[PDB]
């Protein structure tokens, strides 16, 4: 009764709730676990899901870093008869993978580009208002879809010339931010202030496809931008990012329930080991190359500083002290 799990960094704050969710209610359900991860290293991932494997675990939950990069490897847990479930991260080009969770990707990049498109007027403004983007890695499945989705909401705008991208980067490969790095986020909007917005030019909005780019992007807007504040997108309702949404800097996030997640997750897991049906509401949305995964989609939920409390704390989530 022993299951893997593979998570990809401490460094990104949601693992450590995703990894320690999963390690409690798999200890509940009677499962013994073996959680490693990876700090964001491919290599270390592969060697912790080699090492799962000798260590007899029976069943694997892997929050991948590269979503192509695992494929010698679930070739051998698939060998050996052991079910893979990709978590919060779709797997791709491997024909290993039994399951998907997540939360509703495509949604969350719609619901940040709805929050631009209404707070800039957009179906009824000429403009024009100044746009940035900031995605997340291009090996993960998922920033495909945060930009998709927002994207079909606000790329016929920049089309129409509503929306101008002063810096020109609007296509997936310019703006994806490797790792999903803070660090990277903020040296790039560091030098797109200093190049295109150290004039008189007012910033109107940045979509930031989540919490850690968006952190990034505020470190240097406080360094230094000296215009009328944007609007910033996030996602995962991140302790930093939220403590910013208080101060005024970051204008929403997206709050994606962990717990619930790997509640999902554990009664997948149980489908597969002691027997059921595993839960799964989209068997559609999902291609990881090799052919649709069954998937199950949990709802994103709009987080802004006048709900937050509600959300976060009287849900448990966060304790008050967290947020001081
Ligand atoms: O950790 C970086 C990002 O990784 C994506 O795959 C997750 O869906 C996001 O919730 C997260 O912000
Ligand atoms: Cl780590
Ligand atoms: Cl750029
Ligand atoms: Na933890
Ligand atoms: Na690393
Ligand atoms: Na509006
Ligand atoms: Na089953
Ligand atoms: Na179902």
């Amino acid at each position: 009764k022993l299951v893997g799990v593979a998570m990809p960094t401490k460094d990104l704050q949601r693992w450590n709730q995703d990894g320690s969710n999963m390690e409690k209610q798999l200890k509940d359900a009677g499962y013994e676990v073996d959680l490693q991860y990876a700090s964001n290293d491919v290599q270390t991932q592969v060697s912790q899901i080699e090492n799962m494997i000798s260590n007899g675990c029976k069943l694997l939950v892997i929050a991948s870093i590269e979503g192509d990069s695992l494929g010698t490897v679930l070739a051998q847990a698939k060998k050996k008869g052991i079910s893979v479930i990709a978590y919060d991260r779709l797997i791709m080009n491997s024909d290993a993978v039994s399951y998907y969770a997540t939360f509703d990707n495509y949604m969350v990049g719609t619901k940040q580009g709805e929050y631009i498109k209404e707070k800039l007027n957009l179906e009824t403004a000429k403009g024009p208002f100044n746009l940035e983007i900031f995605t997340g890695d291009p090996g993960d499945n998922n920033a495909r879809f945060f930009y998709g989705g927002a994207m079909d909401v606000l790329k016929p705008y920049v089309d129409g010339g509503v929306l101008v991208v002063k810096s020109g980067s609007v296509a997936f490969e310019k703006v994806a931010t490797a790792g999903w790095s803070t660090e990277t986020a903020q040296n790039r909007m560091d030098a797109i202030i200093a190049s295109y917005y150290a004039d008189g030019t007012k910033l109107d909005a940045v979509l930031c496809s989540n919490d850690s780019t968006a952190l990034g992007v505020t470190n240097a807007l406080t360094a230094s931008y000296k215009g009328e504040w944007p609007i910033v997108t996030g996602q995962d309702c991140d302790i930093a990012n939220v403590k910013n949404m208080l101060d005024g800097k970051q204008s929403m996030s997206i709050f994606k329930d962990t717990r619930t997640l790997a509640s999902q997750v554990v009664k997948m897991v149980d489908a597969i080991m002691k027997g059921g049906e595993a839960p799964v509401n989209d068997t559609k949305s999902y291609d990881n190359g090799n052919g649709i995964v069954p998937s199950y989609l949990c709802e994103p939920v709009f987080a802004d500083a006048t709900n937050y409390k509600e959300l976060l704390i009287d849900s448990g989530y966060y304790t008050e002290d967290q947020l001081k």
